[PDB]
Parts: structure tokens; sequence; C-alpha cells
């Protein structure tokens, strides 16, 4: 059992090894356009001393943090271990591997979507945004006398064939994803893969249409099998006015009886209607998970919320340095000292912390971050917070 | 059709209507004894010229609000309109008499629990408290390594019978009440119907145990039909310590496969887990709706964020008046002015504010709240901010 | 194995058999009130040489007929054989035995409500009425312009308690039962129990409201385990006007998603909504079995529609006669005659055909009627209808 | 937003609103050949100033009613208004725009599908048939006695490859459709598609067999998911042998547990079995929709029932003219009059009676009908029945 960057050859062993591993398998040509994505040495895998028993490699993406700051991040993805190959370490071997290589390329942060919650804690990734399931009865659905577009004229919105706007999405979404923490950069070879996706399949899903407005976009389709049920595969809109558009043109699928989107805790739809509890949350999980991979170039890195005075601090990450943190301005100061720790916290709980997405109130209840101060705490809470809603771009 | 407060022959009539709107009828003894909770003059009934057709009365509560301070709260409750009797306006009849009596009477806010989320919004009232229910697989939970209460000894917690430890229940409650919130004192009657209902029913609930340690307790009982299902009724925990002590408890019912709670969005519960997503979110519903009767009494009477510096604004509340807010060192000046509005919003919007369960942004995004100042948003949303997590008392 | 009237001594093992053999048996009390409707020798069982292994008995009702004619009516129940003595010829024996005390007693037409549809056939009854299960989704249903009582001032509709106004209920349904094809008296013992079942049962079914109009009332309950449904038990209404009103309230529970009612087929119910559609017909099934036992003594009872002119023919009964029938002035002459036979049937066909529930013209499709004449087909169909729709009175 | 009939250049985006609109559309190249069954300036869309909104058309259709009298019928179809122009009035003005044409073209009546039950009755469409799902539990069907074709020799009936006998299906359906109320012409383009959706989908329906007797067939598949039901997508016979022998041939379906069939309210096939409960009516709905357009033409035009006597009376319609109205030797004579009503009705109801699927004494018992003499009820009662019973042809 070696551990070894693949060859050409590798690959047809590393696609069998994903149809077994992986029910959503996109297959092999696909598989191949996304390996565009892969840097040279992103990729590891693990020969039986030979077929393919382990793999792994990162993707090199832009991630957007809060105050529309843009990191390089390595996106994990594509892990697998054979099933005849279990407690064997390989997986923590090939992490290993890969975050020498992701740290020693300068990557300050790294990322992926977990397959299971219980995995990826004990390599230092904390979940950094949350998914919301909205499913909206849209039959009793009316909007408030205060919800923008409700007026007389004309709708801004269209329906169209999602292939034939590609350009206006990619537009939209460009826009989206600089201005909102959890933002990616979708590169070419995602985008037709997304407009290849709302494609019907024989036996499969369904024609995707898409509603399209100036400042904003959603791709639906039906469900397979509950004809009644709308599934919005990606709704993004720049502007509140997009966003309510965009929901009243939904609400206006009178064929059907429910209307389900993916979406984050903060999106306003609920306070767009008359009856809030309408847009039932159905389901709700991690979504994007962050490695601090360099402490002080990502705490330096983004922005922090002007409204909290300055202060400093001292924070240890367990196995992972300690700095005196200064905060003021919206800016961080993050520098190698010895002085006695004021806050500490393992290295998933950062990540967690690094979107905004959850609060250092919430998780030092738990005791996965300790101080004695409790003014450090709520200091922590509102400079870490995001003014702008944290949001999951697409998974990888 | 009159309008009066009911005299003690209407009663037999407002338990029959009672009996006939709500499935939950605690039925006519309970409810004489809820009574007590009622003042003079709390109650109306509509008759038809008699049988009784219409009801609604308040209950004198006291709100803990930001800032652990404690306010006279008006609570809605036992409300019904006879089937015989939709759309002859009795509930906004019935709403308003009310609403005169409770603020001639002095009340700063009133509150209810609504039985459908598109009819109280209307009457000023605005969702101000969010229910989670959490499900935890529990044959997979294993605490994580910085979860308290983990090392060697015995368990501060024991499984007690509900009725034979009131008094240490009584007290937990009162600290955690005083402490969060959304806290309401529970009175001597209500007690006495919490442990009757932790008493098995023939054909019914089965029979309630406590899990009690010196700073908290849980109520919980198996389901009735699905019997690998602990239903955890009421956890209060005054200490982090408490909360996690509880909690390896109810994960200790090793016969059962499921335990679920209704808890609030920052019960901290997932972050004591290696798996965070093992504590499903099921459901999520609004719980307590606010209505500020008397705007400046009540702006002024809580506290706010210390982190935000001091600033100053318009806040006009739609017929309902317009106040210069002067907001620093964590309180508020709230005075009179026909100055110019900056931040505009109808009253309901003002009570999903004013427990820091809705940000000011997320209602802006909606049109819920209107200003052409996003430096006011943010500040807004900072100062209006809970440090302590907002939580739900009990249902009325 | 003898079979004789039953004795004092012999009812507590008819009781055990009933227990047995009833999943909804109401019990030795009830069982021994329902008694004082069945006649001296109205009873026969079935011993072993003795424990009983086979009883049947009839009890004397009053059937409406078409015409507002009553008569009476051999009203065949409590029909059991052990499950140790199948296959042995009880039922055929004790149904002889019975047949033969109804005829010579003098009854025109004998009844029953059947267990299942394959038994009773063959013993010369035929299944006469219908009966409709709606369910109706009440959230969206809205009246039409057309339909009465949708007007301003107070309703004529109370909710009441069903034991406060048992004379109002006993009254109506008098005046109903006169005037309906398939209306019974119902006697003091089935008011009793009726009014005992509107009772909550520990465990069981939840307590049951009333709905009152001078001319109508509703029974009604919440379902035991689904909570958004409600259960009419039953609705007589004596006028259009005492229908609409009832049903303006039912559709007036606000806190139900759907009411069901088990009616018949020309229920005007779904008219009355602007979509008729909303009033789902969920379930169909045979209701109240007719045998006639005196073919020229029922023809000759009941009343025919007036607007056929006059007609003769030749009816032969399998095994039960043939008669010279002559039908005009909605009147009836049958006298026997050896002529040739223009129509044929079996004495079920008849029993289906009698109160107007079944067209000729779909049983002689089926061939259970023949005749080589279409005319008479058409003339019969017309003649045997009933101008008020045929209904069901109760279980027995 | 301008209203007009369709150009070539406008068709693929009538074909984008009717993928996004209908779950079950047929698609472009069937869409295509469907066309050739609408007249010119059959069709009209909406542009917004240009994409299509809006659009609507009807085919023309030949409608057999009551007497095999054979109507020219406008039927409506491909009706959708786009997500985004919802309560914009477009549905009101396209419908006016169509009956104006269809109107000025001489059609007596128009026709449609409704895809909800709350929408055409404005529009003065009633619905005029009644579909009736009947499920078989066939493991325990027994035929009758006294059904046909139960003899010694063999059968008449023929398992066939539905492609290989389109001219004896075309053949049987044309004599069936020409002596049933509610019979459609098929055109040649409707069989094309008809046997296109008797071949095997790959992921969709499976293959569909045929039942072929001499003066009937049916087609019949086995369900998707649920592999003991067959369903019966169309059962065609012309004398009762041929419905006897296909029922014999479908309950000799002996792999399956169920045979399901959309059927009519008076089909005999539960009366062929030993136990009627076994044919269980699973589902029930409106059918076909009718708007009379000119009232005298179409009363005239069909036959009414022999056996009611001569009799006059003035019939109005609401905003429709006011006739007298004669019907005597199954003919009606229909004039102008200015003479006082006897009777009063919607447009709507008059479609609802039109083909003797709905009793007048029923909707007179919802107040739709109205008359203040209930001879006059029973006689048009009489007169508007149908002795051949009234189906349903086929969707549109
Ligand atoms: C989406 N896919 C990607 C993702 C990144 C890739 C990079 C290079 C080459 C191919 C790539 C394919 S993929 O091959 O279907 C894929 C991958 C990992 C997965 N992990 C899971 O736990 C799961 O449930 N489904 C997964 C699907
Ligand atoms: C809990 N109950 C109270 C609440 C307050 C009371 C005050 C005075 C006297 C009796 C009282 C009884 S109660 O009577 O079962 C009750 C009341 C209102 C309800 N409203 C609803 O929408 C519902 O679903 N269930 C309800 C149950
Ligand atoms: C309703 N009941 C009657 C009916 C008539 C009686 C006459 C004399 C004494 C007692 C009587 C009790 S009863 O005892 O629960 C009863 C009877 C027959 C039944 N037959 C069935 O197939 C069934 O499912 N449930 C039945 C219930
Ligand atoms: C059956 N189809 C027809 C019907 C008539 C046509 C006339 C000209 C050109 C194409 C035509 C296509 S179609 O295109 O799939 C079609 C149409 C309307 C529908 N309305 C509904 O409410 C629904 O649920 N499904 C529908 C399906
Ligand atoms: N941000
Ligand atoms: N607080
Ligand atoms: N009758
Ligand atoms: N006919």
């Amino acid at each position: 059992v070696t551990l070894c960057s693949p060859t050409e050859d590798d690959w047809p062993g590393m696609f069998l090894l994903a149809a077994a591993s992986f029910t959503d398998f996109i297959g092999p040509e696909s598989a191949t356009a996304w390996r565009t994505l892969v840097p040279t040495d992103g990729a590891v895998v693990v020969r039986d001393g030979s077929e393919v028993v382990g793999m792994a490699l990162y993707m090199d993406l832009r991630l957007t943090v809060p105050g529309e700051v843009v990191l390089p991040t390595a996106g994990l993805s594509f892990v697998a271990v054979a099933p005849t190959h279990r407690r064997r370490g390989l997986l923590r071997a090939m992490c290993a591997e890969l975050h020498r290589r992701i740290a020693d390329s300068g990557y300050p942060v790294a990322a992926l979507h977990a397959s299971e919650g219980g995995i990826y804690g004990r390599f230092g990734y904390g979940p950094a945004t949350t998914l919301h399931e909205l499913t909206v009865d849209r039959r009793f659905a009316r909007f408030h006398a205060d919800a923008p577009g409700g007026g007389l004229g004309g709708s801004s919105v269209r329906l169209v064939r999602p292939t034939e706007h590609r350009g206006e999405f990619e537009a939209i979404y460009e826009r989206w994803r600089q201005q909102v923490p959890g933002g990616l950069l979708r590169p070419q070879v995602l985008w037709d893969e997304l407009l290849a996706e709302a494609k019907a399949a024989p036996g499969g899903d369904r024609e995707s249409f898409a509603l399209l407005h100036p400042d904003g976009y959603a791709l639906y389709r039906v469900d397979r099998t509950d004809l009644k049920l709308a599934r919005v595969s990606e709704l993004r809109a720049v502007t509140a006015d997009a966003h309510c558009a965009l929901w009243r043109a939904l609400i206006g699928l009178d064929s059907m009886e429910r209307i389900s989107i993916i979406t984050h805790p903060q999106d306003p739809l609920p306070h767009l209607l008359t009856d809030t509890r309408l847009a039932r949350t159905t389901w709700r999980q991690d979504g994007l998970w962050l490695r601090i991979m360099n402490v002080p170039a990502a705490l330096e890195a983004r922005g922090y919320a002007h409204e909290v005075g300055e202060f400093s601090t001292v924070l240890e990450v367990s196995d992972g340095g300690r700095f005196a943190l200064k905060i003021g301005d919206g800016r961080a100061r993050c520098t190698p000292t010895d002085a006695a720790a004021e806050i500490e916290m393992d290295r998933d709980v950062l990540g967690s912390l690094y979107l905004g997405a959850h609060r250092a109130s919430t998780l030092a209840a738990a005791n996965r971050l300790r101080t004695k101060d409790s003014q450090l705490l709520r200091r922590l809470d509102a400079a870490f917070a995001s003014d702008v809603p944290v949001q999951t771009a697409f998974e990888f």
C-alpha cells in the first residue's frame, strides 16, 4: 500500500472506485472535464501491491468571505476508500499528504462538502454554512402589502429555456458570488454540466425551465414522482426586487401544490407572505466545511463588523499556534505571541466561526470554545458576524 | 350580536365553544383553574340575541426581555368564533375591545401563540421567538472530547418521579425564566397542570420521568405509538454543565432509537456531539407572538448590545407614532418627534425585532422594514440582538 | 345440531358468539336493550349436542318506500356462525327458518346490512341503497352565489350539546324518515344508543357536537387519530335551506382540513360550491339490502312515476311467481297469470329495483334482468324511478 | 399585452409555455400533429410587448348527444397563462375572444376537460359527464350464473398486439361513438397517438396489449411500479356480450391482483359478479364540460324521453335568453318569448343537464336551478334523462 500522484493509467481505476462509492457519480466524460479544475499534483491515489483502493484530490477554487474578499481555496473532493480496505487509515494518510501539499502551495483555507457529519472534524474541518430547505404550499401563498413588485403594468420576469440564456445566468451568478460570503467562482466546465442537467433524462429527471429577471434567475423542474412538486435547483438574486419578482413567478406555478428550494437560514421569503408559516423548513444540514490552513493569513484577510469597538486578545488554536489578535475598523491584526491564551479552540471550531454562520457564544456553551471572560465572547460574536448572510454556492 | 364581559353564567357556554374549537381543550376543571390568571374585565364574549358565539381573554403574565428586564404582559388566549358565525368580523371586534382594555390598563406589550400564521399580523402581532424540533438518533451519538461531564466518578443527574421533586423544578425554572429572553413566570396553577400531564392516561400519554441536576431538569415520556421515540416535553438548564449532563443521561436511554425535543435555534446540543448532523432539525415554527402596545415604553425598557456605538435615528411605526430613538450604553431613549422618518415599519415587524429573534436586515430584504441608509440597518441589527439566545417558555 | 328459538339461558352464549364474531359488538347491556325490537319467535339459535354455534334474528322495522308509503319490514341482524362450524350449512338452515316465519307473519319485505357482498344474493336479497362518502377539503370551499343562506343578519344554525336537544333531533328525524325512501322509524332504544355514542370514550372516540337548524341537524366529531378531520356521523335535513345552512356551519370548522360524511349519490353538496371537485367521493358501497317476501303486495304498495304512461306486462320472478303487472297513475296492479313472461329476474334483482336505486337498463345489460323488448325496459326504468332520492337511514 | 391569432413563428413559444404548464405535454411533434384539428383562426395567443405569455384554441369535434344526434362542437384545449402573468385577466380575455369566434362560426356547443373544477363555471361551462374508477380484486371475482358467455366451447376474445388490429379498433370505436351520448369522432391523428402510447417507453410505461372481440376491445398495460395492477386504458363494447366476454378475459389475468378502469357510473360490471362489492369505486370526477353556445339550437337538436307526456314551460338562461320550451314525442320546440319565466338557471347548469348526467331535481336542491313548481322539475328530470348512459370518449 503506497501513496502516489496518479498517472494517466490510474484514472480508469479511479473512475471504477468512483462509480462504486458515489451513487450520484457524474460518469467518466463529465469526470474527465472536472479534472481540468485539479492542479498538477492535486491528486493522491493508493494502489495495492495494482488496482486503486484509495483516492483524494483538491480543486483550485475562489471563496468569497466577509468583506467581499476572495480567497484561493483548496476544495477537497473525489475522496473514496475501497470497501475492501476500510480501517487501514488510508483516509488519514491521504488527507495528511494533501494538507501538506495544500499548505506548501500557499492556500490559506481548504473546503469540502461532507458525505457524513462525523468524519472531517478530526482533520480540522468545521461546518461553515447551513442549508435550509423551504417547502411552500403555494395554494395559500398571498404576498404581503409591503412586498415589492405587486403593482400594475407588466412583469419583468420571463419564462425561458435555460440553454438559450447561459450568458445572462453566468453574468448574474458572477455578480452574486462576488458579494456573498460562501460564493464560489463557477468555472466554464461547471456551467456546461449545469445546463446538461437542465435537459430531460429518459427515465430520469424532467425538463428544467428558467425564470429570468435582469438581476436574478431561478432554475426549476417538476419532481420525477411527485408531479405536484416543483424543485428549485438554483435561485440567484442580486437585488431584493429580483428575489421578490422571482418568487411571485414561482408562486404563479398554479398547477403545483408545493415549491421546494434549498436556501439559507436568512432567506427573506417567509416575510414576503402574509402567512410566514406557509414557507416550512422541511430539512436542515451543514453545507460547506472549512479548514483554516494558515490562521493569521485567514483571520487578517476577512473583514469584521465595524459596529464593535477596537479590542485585543490572545487566541490559541490547538496544535495550530497562539496569536495576538487585534480587531478594529473591521480589520484584524494577528501576530505570534507566547502570552497567556484568553481564547482556546480546535482548528475546526475556527472554520465554523470564519464565515459568520455560527456564534462563538453557542460553541462556548458546548465548550468547543474556551474563555473565562464573557465580554470577550460577546465581542467575538459581534466581530465575526457577517452583515451579508452567508450562503452555499454549489456542491463540489 | 353584542360584546360584553362574561358573567358566571356565560362560562358553561364558553367551555362548550372551547371544546368545539380546540382539540387539546384541557377541560372544564383545568379551565376553571386557569381563570385565576385572568384579571377582572380581562375577558370578552359575544352572544347571539342567548348562547356564546365568540370569546377572547388575556392573562396577566411577566415576560423577560433582553437585559433580564421583566415586563407586565397581556397574554391573549381562549380565542374562538363559533363555526356558525364566521366572516362577521367578531374577531376584529373582540381583539379591538381587548387591545383598548390592555392599553388603558398600562401593559407595554401583549403576547399570544398563534393557531395559524395568517391571522394575527393584521392586529399588530409579529412572531418573536422560533421553535426548533431536534430529533437525535441516539444509537450513533458520541459526545465530543471537549464536552463537559465526561470524566470518571459518579453522575450528578438522577432519574426521579416528577411529582416528588416539584419544588426543585419550580426553583430551577424560576432561575431560568429570569435570565432568558422569552421567559415567563409560571404560576402555581400551571405547575399543577404540568405535573397532572406527567401522569399516565388510560388510552392516552404514557408515564413521564424526570432527569434532575442541581442546575437543570428534563421531563420526558415515551411516545404513545412509536415506542422507540422518547419525547422531551421540557428541558430547563441554567448552566452549560447541567445542559450537557442532562443530554448525557438522555443519550443513555439505550432502549430508544430517537430522542426528540422542541428547543430553540441556538441550542448547543449539536456541538456536544462528534457528528453535529445526528441532531436533525425535523420541524420549525413561530413560537411567541408580540404586539408592542406602547412603542416608547417597550423600546426604553429592554437593554441593547453594548458593542454597537451610540447612534440616533427616527423610527415611524405605521399608525403607531414617530419617535426620536437614541441608543447607547445598551440603553435607549425614545421621544416624540415630527422630524422626517429614517426607519419605517408596521407594528408587527417591531414585535418580531423586539426579543432579537429576527434580524432587521432580513425584514428589510422583504421590505417589511424601510430605510434608505444601510449603515442604520447594521446598527439596528447589532443593537437589537440579544447576547442570551431567545427561547420560548410555554404555550398559553 | 338442532335449530330452536332461544330461551333466556341461551343469550349469554349468543353474546359470546357476538363478541367473537363482531369487532363493533355494542356489548351485553346495549344488546339487551336492542332485544326489545325482536318479536317473540323472531330469533333462531343452533346448539351443538350445549353451547351456541349459530344465531340469527329479525327486528320489527318500518321502511319508507317511494310514494311516502311505510311497509312493515323484517330486519335481519345478529347473524353469526361459530368459526368451529363453518361449511355445515348453518346459515342456509337459519335463513330458511326465519324467512318461513317472516313470510307467515305477513311481512311484505325483509332487509339487512351485509358484512360481505357475496353472501346474501343467494338468499334473495339485493342491494337497494348506495352509500357515498364525500370528503371536502374545506380550506378551499367557497359557496356559490346561488347557494341559500349567504345573506346578512344572523345564522339560524346553533352549535349545541347532543344530549340537551334529543327531542329536536327526534322530531327532525321523524319528519325526515317519513318523506324519504329508505327511511326507518328509529325507536327509543336506538336514540339512547346514538346519544351514548356521542359521549367521549377513554382511549376511544372524541366528544360529539351538534349543529341544529329548525329543519335539520348534524352530529360530528373530530377523528381519533387524524385531528384535522371532522367526521359527520349523521346529517338529516328536511329543507334545502337547512341542508345548505348546516354545510355553511361545517365548512366554518376553520381548525379542520377535511370534513367527511357518508351520504347518498344525489347529495347536492357538490353543487353548493364554486368547485364541485372539492367534494371528493372517497368511498362507495351497498347500503340496505332488500328481499321481496311477497311480490304482488310489495309492487302494489309503492308509488310509481306519474310521468310514464299506462302500460302492462308479465313479470316472472325465478321460483317466486309470475304476475300480470299493470302500472298507471303512479299505482300498480299485480295479479297471478300463466301468460308468457315478458320480463324475467331473480328475486334479488327485484329488491335492487324496488327503492329506485338501480336502473332496470343497467341490470339488463348484465343480464340479471331478461326481456326481448327494450321499450319495456325504458318503461320499467322510468316507472320504478323515485323522484325523492333514495337514502340509507341507519345500520342495524 | 395584445391578443392575436398566432403566426407560424409563435408556435415554438407556445410549445415552451405548453412544456412549462402541462406535465403530460405530448411534445412538439405530437403537438404539431394535433394542430391539424384546429381550424384557421381557431387559436389565440397573448404576447408581451415578444414571447408568448398566454394561449388558447379550439378543435373541430363531433359530439354525440341523446337521440344519437351528432353536433359540431368546439373543443377548448391548449389553454395556458405564463406563471409570470397571473391575475392579469388573460384567461377571461382569451376565452371571450374564442367564444365570439365559436359562436360566429355557428357551433351550438363548446366543450373542454378541466384541469381544476373551480375555473370554467364562470365562463358558462358545466360538467356534463362523470368519470368512475373501478378497481376489481380479481382473485375473488366469480361471474354470476346469469352473466353471458359462461358456456362450453371456445372464447370469442383474442389477445393481440394493438398495432396489428388498428382497423378493427377504429371500426368498433366508430360504431360505439355514434350510439353513445358523450361519443366523439376520433380522427386519424389521435389513433396514431393512441397506438404510439401503446408502445413500451424506456423508463416509462410498459407494453400495452389488446383483448379483441368482434363487437368490442380493451387496451391494458401493467402499471409502472405496482406490478400486480393492470390498468385498462380503454374498453369499448357495442354489445353486452362483448362487454361481458372482455371482462371474463380481464379477470383471467391470473398474475394480477387488481384490474383498474376509468368508466362511467352505469357500467354494469359490478352486476356481472356474485359479489358486486369486488368492483370498488376508488375515484370519481367530472369528465367532459359543456357550454351551450346557442340555447334553442342545442335544446332542439337532442332527443328527449318518449315516456314523459307533452308539456310546455318558459326557461330563462341568465344573460342567455328566455324561451318557450315545448317538449313531446321526444322532440323539443324552443322559441323566443317575453312571458314570465317558470325555470331559471345559469348557462353552466344547462350544460350539466344537457347529456342527462345530472338530474334537474339535484341542481334545484342546490338552488342552481329555480322554479316554484315541483311537477315541472319531475318533468324536466324525466325528459332530459338519457336511456343510453352518458360516457366520456377521450381527454382533449
Ligand atoms: C461531482 N463529482 C466530482 C467532483 C470533483 C471531481 C474532480 C476531478 C474529477 C472528477 C470529479 C468529480 S462526482 O464524481 O460525481 C462525486 C465526487 C465525490 C462524491 N462524494 C460523496 O460523498 C458523494 O456522495 N457523491 C460524490 C460524487
Ligand atoms: C390551554 N388552554 C387555556 C388557556 C388560557 C385559559 C384562560 C382562562 C380559562 C381557560 C384557559 C384555557 S385551552 O382551553 O385548553 C386552549 C385555549 C386556546 C386554544 N387555541 C388554539 O388555537 C388551540 O389549538 N388550542 C387551545 C387550547
Ligand atoms: C348493532 N348490533 C345489534 C343489532 C341487532 C340486535 C338485535 C338483538 C340483540 C342485539 C342486537 C345487536 S351488534 O351486536 O353490535 C352487531 C350485530 C351484527 C353485526 N354483523 C356484522 O357483520 C358486523 O360487522 N357487526 C355486527 C354488530
Ligand atoms: C393533449 N394535448 C393537446 C391538446 C390539443 C392540442 C391542439 C393543438 C396543438 C396541440 C394540442 C395538444 S397537450 O399539449 O399534451 C395538453 C394540452 C392541455 C393540457 N391542459 C392541462 O390542464 C393538463 O394538465 N395537460 C394538458 C396537456
Ligand atoms: N460581507
Ligand atoms: N439578554
Ligand atoms: N318518493
Ligand atoms: N340516447
